[PDB]
């Protein structure tokens, strides 16, 4: 608590910026960075296995993203979508509904967040049908504002349910068949026609990274449409490449309604969409909407990222990234018995840890602790999950096979030293 | 309807995005723009006397901010402020600190829009004092998402006033002296502490840039004082050397407890900010947050607003430069009679447009006719009001003395030609 360390960067983050947006785990402080390294105050350097909870799809300082916010900034079509038509805003929309099934009847909503896109997706079917009620997923996460918080997990006629967990499964049941038993049920018990939505995660991500099990998706698609419930697909956290498919529907064997998009879209400048039905999103003028929604020099990031996609082909690049990360891992559960579960797709990558792999009794202390410790290494990486234990992998998409290597063997020393961290140093955040 | 013009700008936007967050008052489609002057696709060039609604505060292509973006883009602080500390939001937090005169007990959340700031306010109060009772005007805009609409005038024990206009007073009291009255009264009415905040705008914006009567607004602090009701004052639209102050409740003899900036603030990217009480900012944790806030690009973004203003003196520039263009405006009212009212303070301008000066009925029809025929010759602004019939002009604080000539002349010729532009073309909008 002395004066030299009140001074530094964490210092006076706690002298000016309130608690009320932080989320901190350890004293991570940036200066810089480039590639998927952080640089600290100090000039530490750290590699970024969080990608800024998977917001830096192109990882720190991307050519492509240098050019293009560069070329906006310098040369910008306005500032705003919403009282004038922009080049780069109408670009991008032609391009997200284009890498859409739904290309034909679909259009584009512009925010600032995921957040932002699930409020406004919600009132814009809400709105569209006459109808308030909607299916989401116990533990989901949709967002943490007022409107997209009204059918999170983690609103007038909300149906929460279990989001089946094949390390954990509801009712003992593999095939998560138990839990569209349950919204059958559920269903049969309200009016008709009185659900407008369902929001789905095809990846549970605060949840803890869950997979569900296969077909499960598909067959709740199904349920939903014979209800005539417009499917809305949130792949805020493992859209867009990350998975290894272009959009994580696609490993799943349906098509969304409505996608939502956010996060790594920007590449580290805010950006979210919501791709629906023209119906949907032509049934108000003036309703939902902020002043720089839209602006070019974000929408010249999301256009970066989907060039780059493209260009570096890196669909296929979190496909090969996350088989070696996946191998990594696998060979760290040979030494480290706390390794439960290791799964997801792509780069999107999710580790349980527990006490006992028969009992699955999980590991809350030891993760906080693990992810501490690894901080000191010089590797950063979260938590998230019902229970507080579950490593969270989402590293830019563009992560060298090097600095997976490097990640890899910076987790290896972590697990090896979680004893080391204090309980006292740990409870502070 | 052709195809041509399908095709063009315009229509792509038409076929491409949602009219959910659309505020179209005619076909305007940009594709580039430099200082004050907006390039659509066609290369036509137009005067933006909106200024992106006031956003764009160092106009379009300004170096301070491709050379903040640039080097922010080349050299990122990772990405976000929730689960690290970043150079630039801190140094950013610190200079707003510096410059709001709570400097020794405030902090600051940063948010990506003036709807995100305002609801994280009303949030926190409401967190920190247990109490969910707001006062606001009847008239105002907060926002429009879920949280910020639940106190705008355009939330549970909402309380809502007249806001007090010289032009056309609440019961015929031009002091605002009623309005007071009925606070009081109305505060008579709940039990005693039930009130946790009362959100203000010290110039009125969508409620047709209505500057209050002398005195009211440090009468209207007093009273919320007396009560312990925290004072919120909206500077999303005036603040940050508009008015020809910094902050322009310095205008107005009272500082509020809690000061929310927006807009401008991000001089075309997006960025919010509230300045409030360390004990409301303090009173939860990851509690009010979004992936991308505080993110370095739209921090050095804020930072080079703030820089700019300081060394552009932009302060008084904007002081000069409204008394440039209100001389021009009262040369336009010896010649149109529709011109009923200039006010407003710095570049935030507003002028009302009456069929009669003597009964003041408003000119709703030829309001939306003027501004139509402007953007044919030219020349960019929009109109608010209660009556539709105030014209908004808040353009770049850095347009320069020549281009508010060119402004002032343009709209002299859209007053003599607005009877040319036909009731169904503007009807469409
Ligand atoms: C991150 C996330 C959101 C919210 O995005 P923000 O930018 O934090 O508002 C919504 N949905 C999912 C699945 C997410 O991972
Ligand atoms: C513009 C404005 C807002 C909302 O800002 P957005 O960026 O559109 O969300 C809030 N308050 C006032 C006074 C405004 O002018």
């Amino acid at each position: 608590q002395g004066p030299a360390m009140a001074g530094n960067l964490y210092g006076r983050d706690g002298a000016a910026i309130g608690s009320l947006q932080k989320l901190r785990f350890f004293p991570l402080a940036v200066a810089g960075g480039q590639g998927a390294r952080l640089v600290e105050e100090d000039g530490r350097e750290l590699i970024d296995l969080s990608g800024a909870w998977g917001a830096a799809s192109l990882g720190y300082g991307h050519p492509a993203i240098i050019e293009a916010v560069s070329r906006a900034a310098a040369n910008p079509a306005g500032a705003s979508i919403l009282s004038a038509s922009n080049a780069p805003a109408v670009a991008l929309a032609e391009r997200l509904t284009a890498s859409f099934p739904g290309r034909g009847t679909h259009k584009v909503w512009f925010g600032h967040s995921g957040s932002d896109a699930n409020e406004a997706a919600y009132r814009a079917i809400t709105r569209a049908t006459g109808r308030t009620g909607v299916i989401a997923f116990i533990g989901a996460y949709h967002g943490c504002t007022v409107g997209s918080m009204a059918f999170s997990g983690h609103a007038d006629g909300l149906i929460l349910l279990p989001y089946p967990d094949p390390y954990r499964p509801y009712q003992d049941d593999p095939t998560g068949d138990a839990v569209l038993a349950l919204l059958k049920e559920r269903l049969a018990a309200v009016p008709a026609g009185s659900i407008a939505a369902a929001f789905i995660e095809p990846i549970q991500s605060d949840g803890g990274l869950i997979v569900p099990p296969d077909g499960f998706l598909r067959k709740f698609a199904d349920i939903c449409r014979a209800h005539g419930i417009s499917v809305v697909c949130d792949e805020v956290k493992v859209g867009l490449a990350r998975s290894g498919r272009l959009h994580c529907f696609e490993h799943e064997g349906f098509v969304p309604d409505i996608l939502v998009l956010g996060k790594g879209l920007g590449g580290g400048l805010p950006l979210s969409a919501v791709i629906a039905p023209a119906e949907i999103l032509d049934c108000a003028s003036a309703f939902a909407m902020q002043t720089l929604h839209g602006n070019p020099v974000c929408a010249a990031a999301g256009l970066a990222v989907l060039e780059t996609i493209e260009a570096e082909n890196l669909t296929t690049a979190a496909e090969r990234k996350g088989k070696l990360l996946r191998e990594g891992l696998a060979r760290l559960a040979e030494r480290h018995e706390l390794i439960g579960d290791i799964r997801g797709r792509g780069l999107a990558c999710g580790v349980e840890l527990v006490r006992n792999r028969q009992s699955r009794e999980p590991a809350r202390a030891e993760t906080a602790k693990l992810i501490y410790r690894a901080y000191e290494l010089g590797l950063v990486l979260y938590y998230v999950g019902m229970n507080g234990n579950v490593l969270e992998m989402t590293p830019p998409l563009t992560m060298t096979e090097d600095e997976v290597r490097h990640a890899v063997n910076l987790l290896d020393q972590a697990f090896t030293e979680l004893s080391t961290v204090s309980d006292t140093l740990v409870s502070q955040f």
